[PDB]
């Protein structure tokens, strides 16, 4: 079994594609904050804030970039970039790396990040990888989830097969050539091959030979009224998803969440709350611990934007909008700031 | 197995047409943006709307580039278009070029663009191709899906041929043709296809004559009422519509959204959020990562319009903006400017 | 396998029919736009829109036109007309013309309509060929759908010709005909079918007849307690209909839109959004971009009225006119002109 | 196979009659328009409302005529009546043809309709022919939907005659009739035909003999008992409607739309926009094609009325008067016009 | 076949009956048409009035002529009255004539109505001969649809005499008298026709001979577990009810009309406007074309009243008639006189 071959299990496809595509198109905001405790968004003169929201490198879009490190970072546990900067010291390019080629090994009270690079070790500090180090025990890597799933989807890879290749032989069931005590000849015995290599493949349906001695022949195997053939299809679905965290239901099992949430809304929380929200802390807490200098750490935060997955319906988001008029907990202006609105004296 | 083969797959059309289409059905715009952040929506004076909007070259509406882009960039993972520009370097047409002909390079630390167009093999800069590149590990070019989704299609095309031709074969079962119990000549054998073979089509009836020697012939297919066959079909559909993340109802089949919300506006939320909004992202941010210049970012913005899908009931629209009404969320002429009615005093 | 056999289907026939007829149906209107961007609905004294809206030639309605035009659209994925217009160069005629018949081959930097009329070779400019060009890659042309479609049409006359057959047959099942041993006359063996031909045909009922040799006789048909012949007959029909996009319930599946929306109008709502908008904006961008003038670009445009489709109940539509009455987002003769009732002072 | 024939089946009978009963069912009417577009309905004074509205012909109500139209335009894709004018060129009769015997012919840039009455081959023009020109490729000629529906309508005939004959031979499945080894005599032959064959019948259930050559006869039919034979009957009906686009559940079937509004009169504004509005669309644009003259086009009109369909309940059209009422978007007069209510001051 | 044993069919005679009896039923109002546009109705002094409401003939009732009409027009397409009239050329009888003695033929451009009485050539005029013809494609007559029911109907009666003559046959399976070799004489032998009969007959259960050869006996009747002679008795009703287009559970199919119209009056409204409509516009207007003088079209003027069908229950009549109150869509005077109610001051 390998990984590409895993890779081709549609169900671990979709979560992949998912999970890294949703955090991708989600907006990423940076902020100085006031000693007074209140937010400024900052704009594309920032470097960091360009680095990030603009361009993270001549070659990549900002979106093109997390997708990438994302998927890394799901497939095998762990991500990587080289980190570039300034003679100022401030970062100035990002650039990811295959975290297949990547060890992580320590050196004394160090850490080297030993990028097998072919057959050349470039070798590197904390200071120059940014590694977004997923889900695992020691603190020092995350477990890569393909390396587990391995078995199931050895299970799944094993009955696709079969099932293949029993519509591949048009269904014509193996037989045994069940017999009697005439002497046959030897060639009497080699028309059972020679006349044939087609009871897989072609039309020879009213036509399989046997020799002058009529015989008892009989089938072989179970078919696929063995109800696994279906049944455990649908079932290795779980066992993928599994590994992801993933609500079957967006995947494409039974009908759709029958006792859970009712509204779009309560599916988008559940997603969130479940499964999503473990990535954003993960962005923006190595944000946080790497890239932002520590003399600027409380002053200078960066968020995700969850407003484009917990945007409700027309009718509640107008309902909501009322219910800041008295409250007062909106002016016109900011109600109008969230959908982009000019602003109007209030 | 080839691309074509399993383009015919009506799941496979389907999901391509389907996505293709809608997001070249939006409405696509662009704001001019002043300091103080108002939008302006430009004109078709403006080249770059007018590129846009109106005319991508001298053989397409703007529509029906989006459509041929977006095609190839769901099948291929990847989609290309050479770009042209006028003496003041500003942008004047764009064509579309085959993603199975176009290569993608490093050299040195510059890249190329190996096109080959048809016996040639030409090269090209960042500079001239537009390269829309999807979802995908280097964040350099996307992971072609038709690659991946070939085996789950070698299924599928598998099954459709063997259930095909039992009917051609007049629903008459393969069988072993004993050759009785003693030796015959090779024309006696040669007789044996005289006197059958024809059993795929119907008229033999009756002339299924044993001859006068023993004979032993029978069955040797599992039949259709194998637990598999029907079923079988059916959960395909979905693991060829999990390589474009495309909810199955959409796709047809089976039954409706029974839990995430019943009206349409909520059916049309979840197909944004969880199928569209990606593609929507990677076309906004292409544009504005090569083609608006970088003296323009900020000021220049291009956007879709939801509104086309978001579009609710009657009932619902009317108690919403009677909702904007009282609060005063709105004006009667911002109101009135979303149905294109004549402005009036307020 | 030819277009005529596949358009018998009676799926294929619905949805062809379907579609065009909808967009025939809608009522299609032609506007000048003032400088303060208010519309003007144009009259039957513009030429061009006489020539949409009365009569686009003197041997056809509007309606029966743009029908005709989206049936070569849809099956052929493209539809081309003759465009005709005078000293002054605007246009007086249009004619359709057969899909079948047409190539569209490029010239160094020009287009050629080679129209193959019978063995002559009318060739044109793209100043006096309309070309509709539907969904594919290379913006040049429309994939022609019919051809994709071939093989699940395949399946589904191989099916149907089994079905039929079987009871042309009165479901007299083919048998083996047996004994062992006894020398049969050759008259014997011509009577064994010779007797006979009606075991197909007539009403040979208590009646198929032995030779003088008593016999051992078997069947050899499956019977239609194969499960596909009903579940794959009901089956087939989503494969048609998923080459043209059209939901199930309108085509006659299951019963009707289980959880999807309630009313008429969320319905039609899914259908337009899903299915039918493609075309309304295949033709209203192929209008601007080939038919109106560049110089009359931005001020002159048309677009189809989707209220014959978004019309609600009479009790809906009440309660949103009551909705308008406060609010005053409309006055009476305004909603008065909706359904041309006497305007009225107010 | 023939149209009688076909005709015969309950299914298409009561398509046809439903839509050329429905359609001629409405009221149709004629708007005088002046130039500020206020309706003015005409009066029987006027000749073509006349023509229309009273007496078609000195043979024929206006209703039956358009009876009989719309029965040719579904049947045969094609209508076709000859028009008569008087001395000032104005119309004063309609009398429909046989689209049997018609055929158009484009000659030269021309059109003839060359009518075959009896054994004769009149011609015709485009100025003395109605023709209604239903759905097809050409623009010039429909579609006949009877000549696409014969391969499903062959196979409901089929199954149509099997059934009753299995009942016609006293429900007795089919045999061979097999003897022994004895030679027979012709008589003895004609004694199997005559003590025995006639078995199929009624009666004789008493006695059937086997003599001492021992016999071995047995059943060759596959009984009715088959998965097919019911199903089989209720899925043609589906495949039936489909060539008229008819709902089934109006077609008498199984069970009633769940899942798109319950209300009566959603069942009716699906049943119009869905298949009733296009033959509403061909009539009034017909008429104002080739029967009101140039000089009157937009002054006069002919439109049918929708609202013996769109006919509410007590409950819901109180509601809705009332809902005008208040609001004031109707008089009291205009609402006891609707139901011809003497007048009132208001 | 013929048609009184079609008549025989239970379901044919319920839809006779009713649609026949139901349009015989509603009351039928004359009226005479202010310039105004006010209708007064007119007393049983006016002549037409008289014939039509009170007496048609010396020999029968109003209802009874409509409804003896009503029959042969749903029975043969066709229905035909002698018309009488006095030396002012006003009606005074009317006397219905058996259609199936009718003949229609055209001569020159006259028609001559020939009627076969029993050997006796009784020729007609237009004038003399009020003739309701039916839905067909001639508009000179209805097609008969009797004549197109009748294989249907033969199914039918197929199905229902082998029904019958199974239990008069006392359920006793029809045998195979199967033995072996052993020699009887013939008189022997014709002792099980001498014997027996009464395995088709009655009330030998037991002693059911042999001659002494020991016999083998085997049944041939396929038992009702042919699943036909319970089901496909249901399917039939549907057959034949859709040559009159009546909604089956009127009927009696299932249960009742599962989704499709709540309330009793959605029901009629459906069945009104689906059904029974047609016959109240083929009475109407053939009143209109061929009674009423041409000189009094647009003053005189009749309709049958629908109140009979549409009356609601007593809670939605008092709210819809509390609903006129205020809008004061009625006096109190108008609303008694909906139920004779005395006049009182309003």
């Amino acid at each position: 079994i390998n990984d590409e071959r895993i890779l081709q299990i549609s169900t671990v496809w979709r979560c992949v594609s998912l999970i890294s595509t949703l955090t991708a198109c989600l907006p990423l905001d940076v902020f100085e904050t006031d000693q007074n405790d209140n937010r400024k968004k900052v704009d594309l003169s920032n470097p960091l804030a360009r680095l990030l929201r603009y361009s993270p490198n001549q070659y990549m879009t900002a979106q093109e970039f997390r997708e990438a490190m994302t998927m890394q970072l799901c497939f095998y546990g762990n991500a990587y970039a080289l980190v570039d900067r300034n003679s100022a010291g401030d970062v100035i390019s990002l650039l990811p790396l295959q975290s297949a080629n990547m060890d992580v090994k320590l050196v004394g009270k160090k850490v080297v990040y030993r990028y097998q690079r072919d057959s050349e070790y470039a070798d590197f500090s904390q200071k120059e990888i940014f590694h977004l180090k997923g889900f695992g025990f020691t603190g020092l890597v995350g477990l890569s989830p393909i390396a587990f799933a391995c078995k199931s989807a050895g299970v799944a890879v094993a009955m696709e097969d079969q099932q293949r290749d029993f519509f591949a032989n048009g269904a014509k069931s193996p037989q045994i050539l069940s017999t009697g005590e005439k002497v046959l000849t030897e060639q009497q015995r080699s028309q059972v091959e020679e006349n044939f290599k087609e009871i897989a493949g072609g039309p020879v349906k009213k036509r399989l030979w046997i020799l002058e001695a009529g015989f008892s022949t009989s089938a072989i195997g179970v078919t696929p009224q063995d109800a696994e053939m279906m049944a455990s299809r649908k079932f290795q679905v779980s066992e993928l998803a599994r590994f992801f965290g993933v609500p079957p239901h967006l995947v494409g099992d039974v009908e759709k969440s029958t006792s859970w949430g009712s509204g779009i809304e309560q599916q988008n929380l559940g997603f969130l709350q479940y499964t999503l929200q473990p990535y954003i802390s993960r962005w923006e807490n190595s944000i946080q611990r790497w890239l932002i200098p520590s003399k600027d750490v409380g002053r200078l935060h960066a968020e995700h934007n969850l407003d484009g997955l917990l945007r409700g319906d027309s009718a509640s988001r107008a309902a909501f909008m009322k219910a800041m008029g008295e409250s007062g907990l909106r002016t016109i202006n900011e109600m109008r700031r969230t959908d982009n609105m000019p602003p109007l004296p209030g």
